[PDB]
């Protein structure tokens, strides 16, 4: 089981066999790459930062739990050009977390280390009162203009879009960013190539105010049974989206409370 | 906004419009059609009937709050032959779950009148202890063989787009249904229709057992963020998915 592989992996970590090592762990999912490394001392972890890049230990802090409390040093240890640039490959919500979490210097240092682009919806996101519908919602979603035609949308997510959090809904805007559809990509995938989006496209989009409680927008995903929702400011211009992952532990929240 | 729709809708009925009040009904995302419906009394919920499917009137049901003291009369007032169906084409978990929540006679009642196919899974999973993962999960899971293109399991999974209770995870089963492998609709799409499956499929699947703890489950939905997890026996059959909107509902039963 869980034991067996990492102690492998701990092996090929005190080896230095780079390549066998990133062979196992990159075939771990996050979950599990977490665990894994939160077991390390602080001098395997070292050696672990040299043999993955940025990205891919981002997507591992992407899962690792923000309030953790260990964080602070796991970051501080990191070459702060490192951590930078590993916060900057994070999705935006895990980013903003992480930022909140750490001392209000190790903040202002780690995002003064970012290009103008690489902070820019995180800084977006800071403003956000905690436990509103703009402090759980990230940006990498996939939105499209209504006059396309499938072929094209499933372009776009074919080869344009590694970086989406979820690919499974696709949301169809206007020129000003106006949220004026959605589509799942389960009925995407059963049209014509040359059938227009603005066609088969539902008007009826269910959507959630950037300033909406937590808890309503919990609602919405236990009433709909989505996998997620996009939010929207009073003008309907498309914000971001809530994952029903992130609700869980926003569910987990209000229970233990 | 929604108290509108519904006066729209409502009036449909008063005026017997069954095309004009199909249209407007089958737009609502099923959620809606439940709260629309519950808000009826017995005669325009009958005219309902009418109206609606069996099949279309279960994609409403497969929402609809079992343990809400109505099933029992809001099968009851339905025609037999109909409420059959209406069970046939629900999703295996939500039938299992109503027909539990029905007095012993008419779970038997509408049992009998379903045939051999229309009933199986539904008695299969009907032998699942209350709270172990087999009571939980559906059988309207995909699963594909590991030697066959992109292409070849994309035309699968269209033509089980409409009946499948998820496509967004597909399961690698071999030739004896032994759960070996996985890959998720999304890497699928961004791979040469060429490509083999045995090449980009996960080896490193994560199933429950069928006798699990639903918190057990749930825990292992919530570490992971999946969307579904398949369900397999000691000898790894794949026998379901339980998938995270019903999680929720377990999350919640166990908290308060
Ligand atoms: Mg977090
Ligand atoms: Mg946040
Ligand atoms: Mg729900
Ligand atoms: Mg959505
Ligand atoms: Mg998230
Ligand atoms: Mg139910
Ligand atoms: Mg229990
Ligand atoms: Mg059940
Ligand atoms: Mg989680
Ligand atoms: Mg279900």
């Amino acid at each position: 089981e869980m034991e067996e592989q990492f102690a492998l992996l701990l092996e090929t970590l005190k080896n230095q066999q780079m390549n066998e090592f990133r062979e196992l762990f990159l075939a771990l999912h996050i979950y599990e790459q977490g665990q894994f490394y939160q077991s390390l001392d602080e001098k395997d972890r070292q050696h672990l930062y040299n043999y993955l890049s940025p990205k891919e230990l981002a997507d591992m802090f992407d899962v690792i739990e923000e309030d953790n409390e260990n964080m602070k040093d796991y970051l501080a240890e990191m070459r702060p050009s490192y951590a930078a640039d590993m916060l900057a490959e994070m999705y935006t919500d895990n980013a903003v977390d992480l930022l909140n979490m750490l001392d209000k210097s190790q903040k202002a240092k780690y995002l003064s280390l970012l290009s103008s682009e690489e902070a820019g919806e995180i800084k977006e996101l800071l403003h956000y009162e905690d436990e509103t519908a703009g402090a759980i919602m990230t940006t990498e979603f996939v939105s499209i203009v209504a006059n396309q035609t499938v072929r094209s949308a499933m372009y776009v997510l074919k080869n344009q879009a590694d970086m989406a959090e979820t690919i499974y809904y696709v949301y169809v805007v206007d020129q000003e960013n106006h949220l004026v559809g959605v589509i799942s990509l389960r009925d995407l995938i059963v049209n014509d190539d040359d059938t227009l989006i603005a066609d088969i496209l539902n008007e009826r989009v269910i959507s959630v105010h950037v300033g909406d409680d937590q808890e309503d927008v919990a609602q919405t995903i236990r009433d709909y049974d989505f996998l997620a929702v996009p939010v929207t400011d009073y003008d309907d211009h498309l914000l971001g989206i809530v994952t029903v992952d992130d609700i869980i532990d926003v569910i987990d929240d209000e229970a233990a409370s």
